[PDB]
């Protein structure tokens, strides 16, 4: 494993905010889109697997990892609208080119297969992991973790996230298998030390899942996507676990039938990149190698 970064972050301007990022090295990028309450961080152990392979990059959400916060923030701020409003004009400034490989992750994937769908010849391969794949139900839901949702997406949600900052140190640790080390739970909560609205990203995202038809436009948005990628013949990886959290289910047995797709299974719950880094890395080079021949 390690706790230590991939690269340095690099910033830039987007509207009139500083957005922060990894990019390493050249050629088609290698997109690698982290989600709540994540940052790129969460991909620091998978991105050397792709050395060589392209330009690595891995943005960190606005309000999230390094990128600046919203203020003012509060209820309204955050929402998968304003979300996608920044990372597409962070992807734009970026200079992408048109054979983007995605690798995403929860509300990544929800972000990366909209942008997949909008911009689908700029994407040679998708690989995703523990997404967001359509809207849910309630029964869906991990069992587990399910009345603590129903509670974010209450009015209790801002005592439990914004006051005692929960998602950051109870369901991240609690949906990894392995010990988390002192070096990598800092990392993790360096950009929710302050309580208040600086969590506010935290719990915006919980209660914009689709989820029994609320957020009506993120469901919109999600059956959208569902559609095309169950149709499209872009290359795909879905990278499955066991036990798995969030895409198990209907959800996995939906992703299933999606075409043109290797699918390979690895031990997790829903942070799987921290308890089987070395085979999703390793699956997402020999993806890459086989999308990219010489
Ligand atoms: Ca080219
Ligand atoms: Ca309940
Ligand atoms: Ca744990
Ligand atoms: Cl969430």
């Amino acid at each position: 494993l390690g706790a230590k970064p991939f690269g340095e972050k690099k910033f830039i301007e987007i509207k009139g905010r500083r957005m922060a990022y990894i990019d390493e090295g050249t050629g088609d990028p290698i997109l690698f889109q982290h989600g709540n309450p994540t940052s790129s961080y969460l991909w620091r152990n998978i991105m050397p697997h792709c050395a060589g392979l392209g330009r690595l990059i891995a943005c960190d959400l606005i309000g999230m990892g390094d990128s600046d916060k919203l203020d003012p923030s509060g209820p309204e701020r955050y929402a998968y609208a304003e979300h996608r409003d920044y990372l597409d004009a962070l992807w734009e400034a970026l200079d992408l080119g048109d054979r983007v490989v995605l690798v995403v992750h929860d509300w990544g994937s929800a972000l990366g297969f909209d942008w997949a769908r909008r911009h689908r010849e700029r994407v040679q391969g998708i690989a995703y992991m523990e997404a967001i794949a359509m809207p849910i139900e309630w029964a869906d839901f991990p069992e587990q973790d399910r009345d603590l949702f129903q509670a974010f997406r209450s009015q209790a949600g801002e005592e439990l996230v914004l006051q005692d900052n929960v998602f950051v140190e109870q369901v991240l640790p609690g949906l990894i298998l392995r010990p988390l080390s002192e070096a990598e739970m800092a990392a993790y909560r360096e950009p929710f030390l302050a309580a208040g609205e600086a969590r506010r990203p935290t719990l915006s995202w919980p209660r914009q899942i689709p989820i029994a038809g609320t957020p009506a436009d993120v469901v919109a948005i999600a059956r959208d996507y569902a559609g095309w990628l169950s149709e499209s013949p872009i290359p795909k990886l879905f990278i499955n676990a066991e036990p798995g959290a969030l895409t198990t289910g209907r959800m996995r047995d939906f992703c299933r039938t999606w075409p043109n797709q290797t699918e390979i299974t690895v031990a997790g719950a829903h942070f799987i990149q921290e308890d089987s880094p070395d085979e999703i890395g390793a699956a997402i080079a020999a993806f890459v190698r086989r999308l990219r021949p010489a």
